[PDB]
């Protein structure tokens, strides 16, 4: 038993609901929230601004560091970091954008993750301002993940088309 509420449970393992995923970190305190991060961890716009905007920029601080002390991540890839005020740890996951030509095939690749976390709020990799279908990225995750995610879809809209069309 967990503190969630109010999903629609899809699978055995993965649960959906209209919410603004910075609101529900902060309700519910989460051991891992996910952010649609990119290589280098500028938290500017999407989910990833938003997180970082929730957190008053300290998660661009320690990600500036991160970046100076590793280098980019690799698309597909993450990192665990801080989850500051939103939650304890923040999984930085990196789905390929395709408003900058890359490969959807990673997508597979970066919802592995996940699989390393045995619960995590989430939000649907490579959608919004990264320019993936989402009913697809709802399908690789449900096909992908094998622990337990909840996952926030912000607009209200999209999410009535993701649960109607859920195979
Ligand atoms: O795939 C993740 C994207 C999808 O939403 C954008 C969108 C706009 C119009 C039509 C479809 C989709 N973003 C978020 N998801 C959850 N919580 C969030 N908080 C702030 C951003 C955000
Ligand atoms: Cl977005």
């Amino acid at each position: 038993v967990n503190s969630f509420s109010g999903y629609l449970k899809l699978t055995d393992n993965v649960y959906i609901k209209n919410a603004d995923i910075v609101e529900e970190a902060k309700k519910v305190k989460p051991t891992v929230v996910v952010n649609a991060a990119n290589v280098y961890l500028k938290h500017g716009g999407g989910v990833a601004g938003a997180l970082n905007k929730a957190t008053n920029n300290a998660m661009q601080v320690e990600s500036d560091d991160y970046i100076a002390t590793n280098g980019p991540l690799k698309v597909g890839g993450s990192c665990v970091l801080s989850g500051h005020n939103l939650a304890k740890h923040c999984l930085h996951v990196v789905g390929p954008n395709v408003n900058k030509g890359e490969d959807i095939q990673l997508l597979k690749s970066a919802y592995e993750n996940f699989n390393q976390h045995e619960v995590l709020l989430a939000p649907l990799l490579s959608a919004g301002i990264f320019g993936a279908d989402p009913i697809h990225s709802l399908r690789v995750c449900v096909d992908t993940v094998r622990t337990n995610v909840y996952l926030a879809v912000f607009d209200k809209n999209l999410y009535d088309k993701l649960v109607s069309s859920f195979l």
